[PDB]
């Protein structure tokens, strides 16, 4: 678990955002409804509640949040 680039191929194990709030399972639909999931983007690594980049976001790995008022947010992934 290290990152390189926008973290596109990142198949790491981090499950909390940069502010230490824990990620929402990408399969789950609360508190937020994900626009990306394992059923639609099977090649994207949407397993558990880990930090991915299904959309080649320039800011790197993010995940759906568990704080009902925070939709998504980035992950502090060690630099590779
Ligand atoms: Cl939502
Ligand atoms: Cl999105």
């Amino acid at each position: 678990e290290c990152k390189t680039g926008n973290g596109k191929n990142y198949r790491g194990t981090m499950s909390k955002t940069k502010n230490g709030i824990t990620c929402q399972k990408w399969s789950s639909t609360s508190p937020h409804r994900p626009r990306f999931s394992p059923a639609t983007h099977p090649s994207e690594g949407l397993e558990e509640n880990y930090c991915r980049n299904p959309d080649n976001d320039p800011q790197g790995p993010w995940c759906y949040t568990t704080d009902p008022e925070k939709r998504y947010d980035y992950c502090d992934i060690l630099e590779c």
